[PDB]
């Protein structure tokens, strides 16, 4: 099982430790990017209202921009994970 | 020089042909990843309004919820862009 390395945040820690959740229990289920980011992109809209983006990887880059306190950007393994929602 | 191949998009013409060009010049000036996205972002946030987001990479994966005809994933050689607004 995977290592979590949070690498930006800007989000609660009870937030951050359900993302980490989140994204264990998607590459539980499956193994291809897209369906990985909209898993968690499904659960985060259900368990902390919409709009979320999640972004799922190995050595992408971004900038985007964020509301306030819902932004992290970290790695599960290898696998990146960026999940946000929108300022 | 590269090969643009579009592969989703919800925008008109002359918008992905600018994303096109905006990628373009993102890639002849720098070489990381988060520095072309945020050239591209900052770009169309000039070109197209506030707010766009921008991932650069290879083999990523996404699931965002985007603004109707705010929307392009496509490929500049074998680096991938997906440039949106939020909805």
């Amino acid at each position: 099982d995977r290592k979590a390395v949070i690498k930006n945040a800007d989000m609660s820690e009870e937030m951050q430790q359900d993302a980490v959740d989140c994204a264990t229990q998607a590459l539980e289920k499956y193994n291809i990017e897209k369906d990985i980011a909209a898993y968690i992109k499904k659960e985060f809209d259900k368990k902390y209202n919409p709009t979320w983006h999640c972004i799922v990887g190995r050595n992408f880059g971004s900038y985007v921009t964020h509301e306030t306190r819902h932004f992290i950007y970290f790695y599960l393994g290898q696998v990146a994970i960026l999940l946000f929602k929108s300022g």
